[PDB]
């Protein structure tokens, strides 16, 4: 029901479609764009994607649209999972933001 399974290179991730549906316009937010990787063989999502990086997705939701980047995921591997997942321009510029970067 609510609980919702994120697999991201084996590494399963659970939360609440209600923390996914924190940002609709994104892909995990959207039903229609989240379907392309929905395994219905596991009911789950896979994602063969960066791990360490996800803790920090994930967290965008959870905490309702915060970026911070972990320092173990290194910059150019963040920017590129924010794009992937379809965080959008918002999101991107509280990346920089939060990097010092302005």
């Amino acid at each position: 029901m609510e609980r919702v399974v994120i697999n991201i290179s084996g590494l399963r991730f659970e939360t609440q479609l209600k923390t996914l549906c924190q940002f609709p316009e994104t892909l995990l937010g959207d039903p229609k764009r989240r379907m392309r990787y929905f395994d219905p063989l596991r009911n789950e999502y896979f994602f063969d994607r960066n791990r360490p990086s996800f803790d920090a997705i994930l967290y965008y939701y959870q905490s309702g649209g915060r970026i911070r980047r972990p320092v173990n995921v290194p910059i150019d591997i963040f920017s590129e999972e924010i794009r992937f997942y379809q965080l959008g321009e918002e999101a991107m510029e509280k990346f920089r933001e939060d990097e010092g970067f302005l």
